[PDB]
């Protein structure tokens, strides 16, 4: 062997490498979306993200390597915590703590409807068309209902402006967006371990019932206490300046992981101890600080998403789908009814409750213009094969829905809103 | 089984749950070391470490389930870049290319004078002393000369403060420290692809010096190339100044990345990409956006050298150890001997050509007060048992080297320097 050292080992570093690349290429790309003169208030970031994934995607179909994926836990354990926490750190108590009655029942109610209603309703044209998707079940539909509606609002606020956008809108999206994340995911869970058994009863269904609420609360409980201890241990830091932000990143990963731990919701956990901690962080702590805590969420955040729906469109242009006419255009249909239907009763029940009521203008912009992605997506693709047979059609349905819900009802919600 | 959702599976979040929480215990502890009165300036940052990587390996002990290792990749391609990043990234250049020669002289010719000076001179001892280590050789032994020699000067600056550090003394153990970690690396995979073939000729030494030279410069091109590719991208990403950091973090690590793809130096390339992005950034990037460049350089790097301290820790205390009277005495010795005389030795040399003459004070500096670690260590551990079969010897004789020369010539070096 001539030159020693000298070598060509590729396979050393190949998933750094590629990770780093398609990062690069969406950052790239994305100072290539800015300098646009106005395509930053026509489409979302998530429209950039979708094309994106589809060139990379395109990349990896043309080369015919085999493609990544995720492991069921990388997601849950390294992509998800960096999504939430930059939501939920930056969550304006004041205006937050002020309607947070209608926030948490738009979230939690206005998800288990979409849900369910969702659930029942496939479940129901299931029973009807027949032959491909005949042999689907409830508890293997009601996941799929709660997996497709883990939707993103927040999405859109970057095609409006100042105007359009109250300060009641804003919040109320907000928390939408992250009350539903974590929601979704508990709903996940309980109809994944639903779906093992078949011996389901009453006493299961009530069971399954306190369990939701036992882990959505044990998760905002672990988050408080890890939120107490990074405000204690905040207050005590004022001779190293550099660690400050360490310190935040690492009790809000940690209560994420005890919440995780014991099969609460990691997502809530997280969401409580960023949100107890903020007030007592900027209070004991450098602005420079504060100003890179924001800066490392928003990137770590990025990547996070980027990498995620790199994935995205991975598996759609190099994955195996299912394509069902009847089961994808009752999705599609079935998902912004639901939406709709459940945007308009919880407004109209209520209205009747506030003294500021929810004009049309926002009820509209919330019931469409709901946008899945980067959780649907991911929660729906790590179902296994193993069990729920149709998972296959789950992703094409849940990919069909994200394209549509982002390039017809992201793309245009702008333009209908001024056709009010 | 009662309470559907709810579990206590551990398994699934045990590395990101045990390592968060080495790095929490770290972080609490440095917030707990800065506080005392005055031990900042009296013990370096590294015996700090040393003392929680001991706390932690305890604690892994008295658990007595498995120790962790680093899988020979997870250090080259993940803790090896941030601390390479953040020493060459604050690289001052007008101090730098000010005295470039002097610099490289004591980095490159100071390094390959330790490694082989120690490499010789165990296998000399070696030779002498036996029935445990009489069965050595020759390139078995350089690479322990070249592992033992990566020493780590910049960490003695602590100690000290304005006074006593000169202008020039400053960004001598930098450029020492930084070149001497990337120079010692190479001599590191030099040794290692030599060890394999017994049959080494005069031709293949020539080819081994020649490929030692072509890594380096390689590496350093590659570095210049995406330097380059990084300032212009830079020049171009006004609009979005949140991604900033994330293509300078982005370019290096594609830097080392690709270097490291054809065996080159990934440590030249990186500490080259940065040193030429360097001037080209900050001047069109938001001072904001510098900030937490530097933050989060300052923040990864510490807890990459936080992480592989733990791993000594955990080495030392939960390791398999073949102490040798011999062989661990006349490496202490002998790599103070070597370090002084090179020292001495260049210094005189270098004296005759510059104006400014390296005055005693700095001669003892660089001399008497360069201590090993995080890279010693690292770099000895990943040695397999396949090859090398006395590897568990070189961590005994590492690892005794890494504490002699922190708790030792780094805590009492401060007073020798005023018995001046």
């Amino acid at each position: 062997k001539a030159f020693p050292v000298l070598g060509i080992d590729y396979t050393h570093v190949r998933t750094p490498f590629e990770i780093s690349l398609w990062i690069l290429l969406a950052c790239l790309m994305k100072i290539g979306f800015h300098v646009i003169p106005t395509i930053s208030s026509i489409v979302p970031e998530s429209c950039l993200l979708i094309v994106v994934g589809l060139l990379v995607g395109g990349l990896i179909k043309g080369v015919g390597e085999t493609p990544p994926f995720l492991q069921s836990d990388v997601f849950f354990l390294f992509l998800l915590p960096p999504i939430i926490l930059d939501a939920g750190y930056f969550l304006p108590l004041r205006q937050f703590t002020e309607n947070l009655g209608t926030i948490l029942i738009f979230a939690v109610v206005g998800t288990l409807w979409n849900a369910f209603f969702l659930g029942g309703l496939m479940y129901a044209v299931c029973l009807v068309g027949g032959e491909q998707i005949n042999n689907i079940g409830l508890l293997d539909n009601l996941l799929f209902g709660s997996i497709i509606s883990a939707v993103d609002p927040v999405a859109v606020l970057a095609v409006f402006e100042e105007i359009h956008i109250n300060e009641l809108l804003h919040i109320l999206v907000f928390g939408e967006s992250l009350l539903n994340d974590a929601v979704t995911v508990v709903l996940y869970h309980l109809f994944e371990e639903f779906a093992n058994y078949e011996h389901v009863g009453i006493v299961d269904i009530f069971l399954g019932f306190l369990s939701f609420f036992v882990v959505a609360l044990g998760g905002v409980l672990v988050g408080v206490v890890y939120g107490v201890i990074a405000a204690f241990t905040s207050r005590f830091t004022s001779h190293i300046r550099v660690i400050e932000p360490l310190f935040v990143f690492l009790y809000s990963y940690m209560a994420y992981l005890s919440a995780e731990l014991f099969h609460l919701s990691g997502i809530m956990a997280l969401i409580a101890s960023g949100v107890v901690m903020r007030p007592y962080v900027e209070a004991n702590i450098s602005h420079k600080s504060h100003t890179t805590i924001k800066y490392f969420l928003k990137m770590w955040s990025s990547v996070s998403e980027t990498l995620i729906f790199i994935f995205l469109g991975v598996s759609t242009v190099a994955g195996s789908h299912h394509w069902n006419w009847t089961f994808v255009i009752s999705t599609l249909l079935f998902c912004l009814i639901a939406r709709v239907l459940g945007v308009l009763g919880l407004t109209w029940f209520i209205n009747k409750f506030r003294i500021v009521k929810l004009t049309p203008k926002d009820q509209f912009i919330i019931a469409y213009g709901g946008l899945r992605g980067a959780i649907a997506f991911s929660l729906g693709y790590l179902l296994d094969k193993k069990h729920f047979p149709m998972c296959d059609l789950f992703l094409t349905a849940i990919i069909t829905v994200i394209f549509f819900t982002v390039f017809v009802q992201g793309m245009t919600i702008r333009p209908l809103v001024d056709l009010l």
